């Protein structure tokens, strides 16, 4: 996988392009996926320009007269099993060209050589044919080009008409032309011989390798595309498809004509999200506009209110954003027009992009930096490509634009600063409107109407207006599925949120909220390709959520010119007031629309003792579909008033549906009411109601970014949720696209239940709302999972070893009503019952369960070592968690117990992450996302971490610590890839488990993960416990374990992979059924989880958030802990119970092993109640089963996957003597871009020998000549030390402890050093402990979660430091934008020039000031000095030899934490 | 290659009309193409009408009260992959 494009700056065309683009076609199947076949390719394709004189050749030598005009070429893919549709395809194409007046020439058959390509690629190859046209017309290029175009469109509409299969045009013009396929990358060549004339001459050549993310190949699915070559994926795909289909009805231009009617579906269908963006990107440009217009248009740069962007830039960006929504997601964007060459970054700019110019007027860009070769001495300049930076080559007049310069172009065509300037913001509007009520019993009433608690509602209601903070739960969930209540439940209780796991990260909120935005518009709508100052009027709000005041002064801003619209309908009415009630809605609204209202407002104000209220979710989701299927969204906007919206989640599904502007009226109304009782302290109203919308705001932020968006306009409408628990008719009719695998409650259900509960509410004479028990447990409804009598049964019979109570427990636990998906299969075999001695040993069941790994920074070490001891002795595998491990616990102890880990998790900070702490387990594991909480990771409050803590992360006593949610090395599948070979280097004995949540599409995820060499999957359900979290991301996020876990088995032996990998689930695990029904829906191993915590002390109080757990499982303090009353032989009678019970399950059955009953579906069976009515759960979409072929269902090769070797064998290999007698040693090599993760292995060795602090710094050395790649040194133990002349890749230094890396310029390259970049992103992830001295330029996320090492570096990029812990890091020149964001501890200095700094800090906890003391002078003193003595920089011996004018010049950015922990007075 | 049709001429359903379906299917291997292959063929077909007492029974299985009227059953190939 990677992209990248080669351009000659003086415009004449050559050979050598061609060339040096196939050269570095050889030089990528290091990245992408390898096939154990080798014939077998994901993708690859290249572009470049036409060879005019090659096709005139060809005409010649046919028999015709060559033209002097160009000749246009067009490549086609025509279906190979048949012969007849070919023909039809021919005349199709041909009677669409001559009914223009262009002359034909002929076809022409390529020639191909199909012998390397792999198997499943040849089944499905279609022939590939060219067509030559020529403008006999004498017509300009223009019109050419267009004429072109319209010609494609329509050929392929018309061959739609017909149904043919597999027809696809490549590409169609006379600029340029695509070879693409589905072969290896370096085959190209020799697939495509035609490339291989010395007449193929061009001034560009862009070239992609793509990943699969599963087995099947399709060849139009190919890259690059006829404008675009996208790397990368897209978040935002299905609301930008929306709003496409939206400005679809009012977008004309003149260019085009009539033939405009034609092109109305811009957008088709079946292809992927690249497909998409690159048809809307040639439409806009086929319009008039330039590339970098559309390129600003289409995924703009976040508008900062900073000093850094000019004004005339802030306009500009100010117009793209009103003209067209953004296609937010990572993307390294490499377009080109037949006259602009554009090569841009995303808006966060997380996948990588690097450019070099030469001597020879050539730019080589692309993802790595020593693709294709070049000697040092004929290098000008070095770069990178930031955070929405763009650089253009200009191929008419010849001439290169970088950021800054095509900017300022850009920001001088027209007047930016006069049209803008007609908006206004919903702010001075206010203030000078407001400037110019319900009693209780009505109030109680309405909100008894809508079900609210009291307590409940108070629990959650209070903590934002008091604080300005959502709730914290603290514990997993147990609550029944929303379809399998009993009592009434609202429509919000049934959507779930949706949320990224690998393909792209998640956006981190609390420190990089500069880039997320929440203005929403109204009244910016309209043609998209015109261009005119009349387009940008309207009125702009600073959020989405509007209070009543607000509310009231827009409506009467507006006026007459909007609509009203009633949302309830007659309780008197038959069994059908909810159908004709929308009905009745949709057709007035249709009406009003058409009649001119450009707004339109939903209320539901007419409420009464007749009249019951309508849920607003299917409202508007009823009318916004209607709007867009009658093409008028686009006319006006849609607002909305609840009496019922509470909660984050609640707007958060509203505005998903499609509404602009929530308004709630009734929970202001209920503030107000609490207040004048006077429950707030002194607190007036204002700033009450101040907290609740910024506590509002933020949890709509954390939502958004829970999926990676960064702005909100191109999330309205999208529908990133998934029903669980409605009729697929319903939600395929009256809501946009979405997904409901299994069926649920329609129209009746709903009418039913809302009715009743309006009965309950408006018959009887209120007093107090019910207390409510949907949080914690009550005793008026909703039975939960964990009750005391099965608490206090489990635990009698733990610890009196009675197999009949127990057996009394499971009985007790699996009589409750359905409360979840596994209660409704009845599990029926057919044969003959065995006896029990006959089926499988006890040992043999007990050595496959596992105890999920549980922070040691949420339990005490007592219940930690408890759980160890207990899984050591029971001959099972247990879990460390993401804190890390004591090093007290790597040896034995007398009694035999080890207190050691048989597996290590890899989160998300690196909070213990050693190469001393990755070699001491089994079997390594990478956490991706929680069952609880998906895109939060684990957090611990202020107060819980003691020293014992800050010494296991080496972070400073008594700060707030919540890990950083995306994995900061994580940005595609490809890095994934990348970070288990890594890990599979560093341990030569252990595997690596990749740990998922179920959800909706992990089938393509899991096929991925396969490919990937992983080899246990770990599917998590959304039933699992937390240490602490909010308390929306409990309820509402996630899915049950078996639906996931169906779906990932079926997805995995549908590719032909099952037989390589193990899948484990865990998650709500309490008897030995559900263990058997796991067994026969796909899983190998069994994660028991909280069950053993109750077993040893947890009594299910909800309180470890908090530091005062009474039993004393969770707590840092000395008195609660000494209350611990857990005992090691209680969880090993637990664990024996559970293995007889399951021997017991497995014999009555009449099977003898679970190995016989794995992937077995044909011993279920689905049952229901039918006296509830409703609409009957077809589970078959679980239960199907797919055909297993040759390999068995459960089969699994003995020891874990192979994996290809590096340089680090052919190290150890011949530093033979050192393993041995202990001797210095220094080596030298040549180091490729194909080499990957250099030293790992042989630290691995001296860790094994030596361990980490054992050998003196320098012991052993290495030198590379040329330029390493990922992950250059990762983990280097004291005493190895890496030199390099030449440049590094990216991720270098990660993991570092003690050892020392260093990079520096070769000599005879003529650079400057303090002028490029030398290394890629994320630099010393989560190093401990050593140094770094580089000579040049760093990337984006430069030092990101370091604590412990030393970094000094020449220059930086955006967002350095950002949550650094520990250590010190010197930068000498120009810093990036937010700067220090999120620094805990350390200490950093910054060489600034011209004051510029206090505009790009980010001074949340740090403080940037000058150097006083003469201490820590002279430490940067003697730092810079060992940095010149290292790499032999000019740069830094020029600032040394003039320290005392210099050294004024230095800023020191402290954190807020040290002003007095500090062993010296950093303040005078 | 070939059809073939068996029917009641009283018109009372019974197994003996399926069973000889069946038996007829099982003679006709000596008419279409030979395959050295053993497995492929050129697809076969047989049509009779719905036992509706199987259907009953299987709905009542899984809950429903069977109704006292004809049942439907629609029978869909999708897509796989
Ligand atoms: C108190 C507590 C702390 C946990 N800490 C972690 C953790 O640090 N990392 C992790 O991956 N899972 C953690 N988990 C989740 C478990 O590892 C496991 O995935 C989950 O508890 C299984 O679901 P269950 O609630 O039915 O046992 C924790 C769970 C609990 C209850
Ligand atoms: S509810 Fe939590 S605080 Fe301790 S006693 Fe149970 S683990």
């Amino acid at each position: 996988c990677g992209v990248g494009f080669i351009a000659a700056i003086d415009g004449k065309p050559r050979r050598s392009v061609v060339e040096k683009g196939i050269e570095a076609l050889k030089a990528v199947w290091h990245r992408g996926a390898v096939d154990a076949d080798g014939k077998t390719g994901d993708g690859a394709g290249i572009h470049v320009a036409v060879p005019q004189k090659f096709f005139k050749d060809h005409v010649k030598v046919i028999g015709h007269r060559a033209p002097d005009n160009k000749l246009a070429v067009g490549q086609v893919f025509l279906p190979r099993i048949s012969l007849d549709a070919q023909e039809a395809c021919r005349c199709i194409v041909e009677t669409e060209i001559l009914a223009f007046g262009y002359y034909i020439y002929g076809w022409r058959q390529v020639p191909i050589n199909v012998d390397i390509i792999g198997e499943k690629a040849n089944a499905t190859r279609p022939e590939i044919e060219q067509i030559i046209v020529g403008n006999n017309k004498g017509v300009s290029d223009e019109q050419f080009e267009l004429d072109l175009y319209i010609i494609r469109r329509r050929i392929e509409k018309a061959v739609k008409g017909e149904q043919i299969n597999d027809f696809y045009i490549c590409s169609l013009s006379a600029r340029s032309i695509i070879y693409k396929g589905m072969f290896l990358a370096e085959q190209l060549t020799t697939f495509y011989p035609d490339l291989l004339d010395e007449r193929f001459e061009s001034d560009f050549a862009i070239y992609h390798q793509r990943y699969s993310t599963n087995t099947f190949p399709t060849w139009p699915l190919a890259q690059p595309f006829r404008m675009l070559a996208h790397n990368g994926e897209i978040n935002t795909v299905k609301g930008n498809v929306n709003w496409m289909k939206a400005h679809e009805t009012r977008m004309e231009h003149p260019a085009f004509g009539t033939h405009m009617q034609d092109l109305k579906p811009v957008i088709g269908v079946g292809l992927s999200d690249s497909g998409s963006l690159d048809t809307v990107f040639e439409v806009m440009v086929r319009a008039g506009r330039t590339a970098p217009m559309v390129k600003m248009m289409l995924v703009p740069q976040a508008l900062t209110s900073s000093q850094t962007t000019p004004d005339n830039h802030k306009a500009l960006i100010q117009y793209c954003n009103s003209v067209m929504e953004p296609w937010d997601g990572p993307a390294a964007l490499a377009m080109t027009d037949g006259r602009w060459v554009v090569g841009g970054m995303d808006r966060n700019g997380l996948r990588p992009m690097r450019y070099t110019i030469t001597t020879d007027g050539l730019i080589i860009g692309g993802s790595e930096t020593g693709m294709v070769k070049i000697d040092e001495t004929q290098v000008i300049e070095k770069g990178r490509l930031g955070p929405g930076e763009m650089i253009a080559v200009d191929l008419q007049s010849g001439k290169l634009y970088r950021d800054r310069e095509l900017k300022d172009h850009l920001a001088t065509l027209k007047p930016w600063d006069k049209w803008v300037q007609n908006t206004t913001h919903l702010d001075e509007l206010v203030k000078t409107a407001s400037l110019k009520d319900m009693d209780k019993a009505e109030l109680r009433r309405r909100q008894q109407a809508f079900g609210l608690t009291m307590e409940d509602m108070e629990l959650i209601l209070h903590p934002m207006v008091e604080d300005g903070k959502e709730a914290i739960g603290s514990m997993g969930d147990d609550s029944p599925i929303a379809v399998l209540s009993d009592k009434y439940r609202g429509l919000h209780h049934f959507f779930r949120q949706n949320f990224s796991q690998v393909t792209n990260p998640p956006i981190d909120s609390l420190r990089e909220r500069r880039v997320m935005s929440l203005k929403t518009r109204l009244g910016n709508l309209g043609n998209i390709l015109d261009e005119d100052e009349t387009q940008t009027r309207l009125l702009q709000l600073e959020s989405p959520v509007l209070t009543t005041a607000e509310f009231r002064a827009m409506r009467d801003y507006m006026g007459d010119t909007a609509a009203e619209i009633d949302a309830t309908f007659p309780v008197d009415g038959g069994p059908e007031a909810l159908r004709d009630a929308l009905r009745r809605i949709r057709q007035e609204t249709e009406d009003a629309v058409r009649g001119g209202a450009t707004h339109v407002i939903l209320t539901d104000e007419a409420m009464g003792p007749a009249r019951a209220a309508i849920p607003a979710i299917l409202a508007t989701g009823a009318v916004h579909t209607h709007l867009i299927r009658s093409n008028l969204r686009t006319f006006t906007s849609l607002n909305v008033r609840t009496a019922e919206g509470l909660d984050t989640h609640y707007f958060a599904v509203l505005i998903g549906v499609g509404a602009t502007t929530v308004n709630a009226y009734l929970a202001q109304e209920a503030i107000a009411e609490r207040h004048r009782r006077g429950l707030f302290g002194s607190m007036p109203l204002e700033k009450g109601m101040a907290n609740y919308k910024k506590a509002i705001d933020d949890g709509l932020l954390k939502i958004m970014s829970k999926m990676g968006i960064s702005v909100i306009s191109s999330y309205r409408g999208g529908g990133n949720f998934e029903a669980i628990g409605l009729s697929r008719a319903l939600v395929a009719e009256h809501f946009p696209a979405m997904v409901s695998r299994i069926s649920g409650i329609g129209l009746n259900g709903i009418q039913k239940k809302v009715l009743e509960q309006h009965a309950t509410a408006y018959n009887e004479e209120v007093v107090a709302l019910p207390v409510g028990g949907f949080y914690r447990f009550r005793k008026s409804g909703d039975r939960h999972g964990w009750e005391g009598g099965v608490i206090h049964t489990l635990q009698q019979a733990v610890t009196n070893d009675s197999y009949t109570t127990f057996k009394k427990y499971s009985e007790q636990v699996n009589k409750r009503p359905p409360m979840q998906l596994r209660d409704l299969l009845e599990l029926r075999s057919t044969k003959a019952p065995v006896p029990v001695d006959e089926v499988e040993s006890i040992t043999a069941i007990r050595k496959r369960f596992i105890t999920p790994g549980m922070s040691m920074g949420a339990l005490s070490p007592e219940a930690h070592g408890t759980l160890n001891v207990a899984m050591n002795r029971i001959g099972a595998k247990s879990d460390s968690g993401e804190g890390g491990e004591d090093p007290a616990r790597f040896r034995p102890d007398k009694n035999g117990d080890n207190w050691n880990s048989a597996i290590k998790q890899v989160a998300s900070g690196r909070f213990g992450v050693t190469a001393e702490y990755l070699n001491q387990c089994r079997e390594l594991e990478i956490k991706v996302a929680q069952g609880a909480k998906p895109g939060e990771g684990g957090q611990l409050p202020g107060f819980k971490v003691t020293e014992m803590i800050a010494r296991l992360r080496h972070s400073t006593p008594g700060v707030m610590l919540i890990s950083p949610p995306p994995h900061h090395d994580i940005y595609s599948i490809e890095d994934l890839a990348q970070l288990i070979y890594d890990l599979k280097q560093i341990n030569p004995d252990a595997k690596v488990t990749v740990k998922l949540v179920s959800r909706s599409g992990i089938g393509t995820i899991a096929a991925g993960v396969a490919k990937a060499n992983a080899d246990i999957i770990l599917i998590s359900g959304n039933s699992g416990g937390t240490g602490a979290s909010p308390q929306t991301s409990i309820k509402f996020a996630g899915l049950p374990w078996e639906m996931g876990l169906s779906e990932v088995h079926q997805v995995l032996t549908l590719n032909r992979l099952r037989h390589r990998v193990r899948l484990r689930t865990d998650g709500g695990l309490k008897t030995g059924r559900d263990i058997v029904i796991a067994a026969m829906l796909g899983a190998e191993e069994f994660g028991i989880g909280t069950a053993s915590l109750i077993a040893m002390g947890c009594i299910m109080v909800r309180q470890c958030h908090s530091n005062t757990c009474p039993v004393g499982v969770c707590v840092q303090d000395d008195k609660l802990r000494q209350k611990f009353v857990g005992t090691p032989e209680k969880v090993v009678n637990l664990f024996t119970f559970l293995a007889e019970e399951v021997r017991e399950i497995l014999a009555g059955l009449g099977f003898r092993s679970l190995n016989e009953v794995i992937g077995r579906t044909d011993l279920l069976h689905q049952v229901s109640r039918g006296a509830e009515h409703l609409d009957d759960l077809d589970l078959n979409p679980r239960l199907a089963q797919v055909d297993p072929g040759e390999n068995a269902r459960y089969c699994t090769l003995q020891g874990r996957n192979e994996v290809p070797d590096t340089l680090d064998a052919r190290i150890v290999a011949d530093a033979r003597p050192l393993f041995e007698e202990g001797e210095k040693m220094q080596l030298a090599y040549n180091a490729r871009n194909t080499q990957r993760a250099i030293g790992t292995r042989l630290s691995s060795m001296v860790t094994r020998k030596f361990g980490m602090f054992g050998l003196q710094p320098g012991h052993i050395t290495i030198r590379l000549r040329g330029t390493a790649g990922q992950s250059l040194g990762a983990f280097a133990v004291q005493g190895i030390k890496l030199e390099v002349m030449g440049d590094a890749n990216d991720y270098v230094g990660k993991g570092l402890s003690g050892g020392t890396i260093v990079v520096r310029p070769t000599t005879s390259s003529p650079l400057e050093t303090n002028k490029n970049t030398i290394i890629g992103n994320t630099v010393l992830y989560g190093a401990t402990a050593g140094k770094l001295f580089a000579a040049g330029q760093a990337g984006e996320r430069f030092a990101v979660r370091n604590s412990g090492a030393t970094v000094v570096v020449e220059g930086c990029g955006s967002n350095g430091c950002e949550y650094m812990t520990g250590g010190t890091a010197v930068i000498l020149g120009r810093v990036g934008d937010n700067f220090a964001a999120g620094m805990t501890g350390g200490m950093a200095y910054v060489y600034d020039l011209d004051d510029s700094l206090p505009l790009y800090i980010n001074d949340e906890s740090v403080i940037f000031q000058r150097i006083e003391v003469g201490h820590y002078e002279s430490q940067l003193k003697h730092l810079i000095e060992e940095h010149v003595t290292e790499t032999q920089s000019r740069f830094a011996a020029e600032i040394l030899n003039d320290w005392a004018r210099e050294v004024t010049k230095f800023w020191q950015v402290v954190p807020k934490e040290m002003l007095n922990r500090l062993e010296v007075p950093v303040h005078l």
